[PDB]
Formats: structure tokens, C-alpha cells, sequence
């Protein structure tokens, strides 16, 4: 029988963070941000496409009159890997000067690209600029970035899910799972 | 006392569709799409930024190895209003030729811009092209568009929430609500 | 001695069209277009980056109150080659509805991508849409495109110059030349 | 008689810089750059759409194996005026790290946007970064920018031509002229 077992879940070796754990953490972070940004001009900026799930969940967990925007970027080649420099394919449309920007990330590891985007956004004179990520791989750090809000710290395993892909697949997994080596 | 009442919920006159109703409908639609697209090469394409909430929820409710992509568009002026013609600010990166594309929309009313995007995507030779929207205002139709999957049909009220904005605000409301006229 | 001979001209096997021939043809075409578009709402649209030299020269040879705009595109992969389908990286900003658009091309060979862009522009309802190219390789045609204005017809040789590149180089040659096989 | 006098030249009050003067200056600057960048990895980067005429002419006057690229930008509103901050609509595709970049400008007045783009390009680690402009209005300066190559210094008159527009018109004038106040 050459039938298939199509569910993306079949390609996962183990679940590191469950859907419920993600849901609870998003609620937690959102309540914190609601308190911290009262009276502020909050703009959530996420980097497509990995940030979509966390952006959606986190924003709905923040009880404030915030705005949302996105950046779409691409690599210049054997340069983005060691410097974190990226090309802008879609820039944010909201004028962030004098506003309180919160970068919303899916995962932070080397911190190289994040540091580069941080400097680019700072160049637009926001009143404040902070960072929030649902996942962090501290052991992978190659640059100094301050993570103001962090969901979960995990080891450097090959993960996918909740927006994180592998060749554009697995973003729709409702949890963070370790991808079976046979797939990569 | 000049204190404020910052919650975006305070600007809502009435809730048309609750968070729970949205959650249940997304689960329902996702289970249907999971069945209908088994064996297909599913690519969900949403139009930023309104489609973010529905895209996130619907994708996670589809138990298939799908890919996600986005389009970011803008108006040409007093032309997009009567023809639905739009400028492409961010095109999709995934090659959809020979694939099964499902347009994911936040709301469909006139259907003008949707019809225009549909024709543009058809020009890229996908194997199939369907449309799914969480909200539909049938009375507003100005063009003939077939909605393959539809969450809720609503009257032509001024709504915001679940990704739908008013001057970039209210996208983070977890429900679909009618905006108080004082705000617009 | 390992000294170099840096001039891009050293990489040319033969000159097919001289700088003077190009200059005279641009003047000729511009005078024709000046006559044909009197009273029209002329918008010259070129595809970056190859069209830059011809766009600059042709526009300055047209004695009419025209506007200029550009499209920047990219390939989707093993699809643009047989269908001419392309991704839009930079769309034109000018609203061309009801206007008289003249596509300005560097070279036309298969006509596949040109045909695709033509259909895309027609979708924006211009009053008229014509095509002008400085170079044409008729033997390479794979689609039916009408060239309203044409500078020179040439055999299918490997050419560069006057905006036409090879790995981003040679666009600055003031003539159309055949590239030495050793370079490609 | 309600006949028109369509030539863009009819809207010019006086010619500040003739076509021949521009041609000679472009030849001059190009010969200088040819000498200065021998052995360098020259990348000319211009800001659309005003830089098109000068980019075309200057590049063809440089006898070196250079590459050309462009940036397309937009304003964020009442912010770009005092800070020079701009949104990126089209970023350059060439990786400029370790390369010798020459910004090619149509006109420099306040220097605000130029200074902002300069900082953005420096962030991509080019080996060297210089600036070349065909026109300069020194009295308009609001920021400190070093112009390595300059064609002509002019008073702060309302000019158009050689790529410089007024409501998208006049870019095709072969000279730099003062626009009649009746048109603006
Ligand atoms: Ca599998
Ligand atoms: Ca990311
Ligand atoms: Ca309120
Ligand atoms: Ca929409
Ligand atoms: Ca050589
Ligand atoms: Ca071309
Ligand atoms: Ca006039
Ligand atoms: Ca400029």
C-alpha cells in the first residue's frame, strides 16, 4: 500500500511546547504589555511570515488601542549570515516617529538580523523600541540584543510550528515541535 | 476627572460575532478544507493586513501540509473604488502555477478588489483557485464572485475587529463589533 | 605582467549598433511618437533595469508633456521561462486608467514576459497601450506581440550594452555589442 | 482659438543649464570617476525616478566594469520633511558589502533625505561610499553631507528637467529650466 499519512503532525519527533502552553503564555505576555503600555502609542511590528501566528495571538491579548504593521525582508547572500544585513521587500507603512514600537518575533537565535532591524527602526526615531519573542534559543546568540518579553527559552533543536517553517511548511502546526531529520 | 477608558472594547456599540463563535467557525471551516484539499497542493494567500487573524486561525485548523503567503496592495486613487484595481506593494513569493490556491479574506462586500486579485492570480496558472472569507456583506456586492467557504453573513454595519481596522485601530479586538459613530 | 585591461569594451567581440546609430534612431522614434501622441495622455512605462538607457534617451526625444514610470520584476523559477509569468517587486505608481501607455523595452525576443506584462497593464484600463523597443530579435519569438515602434532588428547573438547586462555588467556600454564567449 | 502649445518647453521661464552643458559635464565627471575607481568594485546607486537621466548619462561616460542599481522611496508624512526619513518601496538588489558605492543624485538641497539614505547604505558595510550629483543648491542645506562629485551649483530656483519633475511632468526636458510660476 502506497497510501500517505499527510498530517504535518506525522513529521514531528516531539512536541516542545503545546498549543495550551502557547495560549497561556500569550495571555500572560499580553496582560503584561497591556499594563506596561497604558498611555503609550503602541505599534506592534512583526517580520513576515514567521511572526503571523504570534502577532495575531499576542495582539488579541493586549487590551490597548494598538496598531499593527509588518516588514518583509530577504537575504543579500553570503552576507546576511554573518552580519544579519537584509534587504527590505516590504517596509512598514506606519510612521513610527515618536511612537512606542514593540518588535514581535517568532524566534530569536543569533540575534544578528534582529539587531540589524532594531538599528533600522531606531533610525526612524520611535519614542521607544522594545522586543518580544515567543521563542528564544539563548545558546545561539552572536550579538547583544535585549529581549524585553520572552515566551519560552529552548535548546537549539530543529523546530517548526506556530508560524515557524521549514521550506514554507509546518507554519500551521498549533504547537512548537522538533522536526524529524528525515524531512530536512 | 479627565482620565481615559483606553480599552478598544469601549468604542464598540454591539458585538455581532463573539470570540467563541469565531473560534468555532474557524474550526468548522478548517475541518472542511482539510477534507476537501487532501492530496492537493494547498497554498493559502491572504491580503495584508486585515487577513492576519483569520489566516492564523484557519491555517492552524487545517490538518494538511499547506504553505502560506501574502499580498500587500494599495489604491491608485479614484479608480480602485469603482474598478477594484489595485497596486501591488508586496507580491506573493510562492510560485502558484499548478498549485491549489485558497484566497483567505477578512471581509467581502463589493467584491471589486477581490475580483481583480482573483484575475491576477488566475494569470499565474494555479491548478485551482478558491475563496474563503470569515465575513461577508452580501448586500454590498457590485461584482460576481464565488465564495467557496464563508464564515458569517452580516448586514452592512460599520464593523471592526479580528483583523478589520478603522484607521489602523481595532484589529486586535477578539470579536467582530459595530464601531460607535463617534469614532468615525 | 599581470596587469588588467578593465574597459568593458575589451570584452566585446563586435559592435552591432554604434552609439551614433542608437542616438539617431532614438531621435527618429521620438519625433514619430511626438506626432502620434499629440493631445494624448502619454505615460512611458519601462521595466527596470535594462530599460533605463532607452527610457532616458527616448523620453528626451519626445516633445510632449509625458510622465514616466517603472516596473521592477522577478522570476518565480522554472515558470517564467515558459510562460513569461513574473513577480512584481516594484509596481508603477501612476494611475494609468484612461491614459495612453507606451511600454518602453530594451530588447524583445521570446515576447513571453512582455505579453504577460501587457495583459497586466491592460487590466488597469488604460485608454491605449502600445509597445516600443530599441532592439528586437524576431527569430526568438514564442508569443504574438505587436511592436508599434522598433529601433533595430538583430540576429540572435549574445548582446550587451545600452542598458542590457550580463551578470549586472556592461549596461554602461554606449553601443550594442556582442559579448565574447569567454565572459559567459 | 483654443488651440494648445503642448511642448513642455513652453512652460519654462529660463534655461539655467543647457543640454550641451549637461552633456559636457557628464563627460567630465565620468572621466574623473573612471580614473578614481580603476581597480575598484563600482556600484552606482540612484534614487528613482529623478536620477534616471543622470544615471544613464554618467554611467555611459564611465569606462569601467560597473554595476547599476536603484532605490525607490516614499514619505512617511510630516516626518520626512524635517528628518529626511523615508520608507523603502524598492531596495537595491546588489549586495554592496565590500564594494565601492557611488550614490548618483539628481539634485541635492537640504541633504536630509540623502543623509538618511547614506546612513542606511553605510549599514550594509560597503568598502567605500561617495556621492555624485548633477545639481546642487548649497543655500538649501540643512544637514552636513559631503558631495564628492558635483555637476553644477545653482541658486534656489524652482527647477525641472533632466529627470527632475513637477507633478511627474518635465522629466524629459533635455535641459535644466526654471518653471513658470503659473504652472505651480
Ligand atoms: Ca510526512
Ligand atoms: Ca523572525
Ligand atoms: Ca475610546
Ligand atoms: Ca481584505
Ligand atoms: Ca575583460
Ligand atoms: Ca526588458
Ligand atoms: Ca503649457
Ligand atoms: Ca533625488
Amino acid at each position: 500500500r502506497g497510501s500517505h499519512m499527510p498530517s504535518p503532525m506525522e513529521d514531528i519527533e516531539e512536541i516542545l511546547i503545546t498549543e495550551e502552553q502557547l495560549k497561556a503564555k500569550v495571555k500572560e505576555l499580553g496582560e503584561m504589555i497591556t499594563r506596561d503600555y497604558e498611555g503609550k502609542d503602541l505599534v506592534l511590528i512583526g517580520v513576515l511570515k514567521g511572526a503571523i501566528m504570534f502577532m495575531s495571538g499576542l495582539s488579541r491579548a493586549i487590551d490597548l488601542p494598538l496598531s499593527i504593521d509588518f516588514l518583509a525582508v530577504s537575504s543579500y547572500g553570503s552576507s546576511t549570515k554573518s552580519s544579519g544585513i537584509v534587504k527590505i521587500i516590504k517596509d512598514h507603512d506606519i510612521d513610527i516617529e515618536g511612537k512606542d514600537v514593540l518588535i514581535v518575533e517568532d524566534i530569536i537565535d543569533s540575534g544578528l538580523t534582529l539587531a540589524y532591524l532594531r538599528e533600522t527602526l531606531l533610525g526612524r526615531k520611535p519614542r521607544s523600541l522594545k522586543i518580544c519573542t515567543i521563542l528564544d534559543k539563548p545558546e545561539r546568540r552572536e550579538a547583544d540584543v535585549k529581549v524585553d518579553y520572552c515566551g519560552f527559552k529552548i535548546p537549539d533543536k530543529f523546530v517548526v510550528g506556530y508560524g515557524i517553517d521549514y521550506a514554507e511548511k509546518y507554519r500551521n502546526l498549533p504547537f512548537i515541535g522538533v522536526l524529524k531529520p528525515e524531512l530536512y
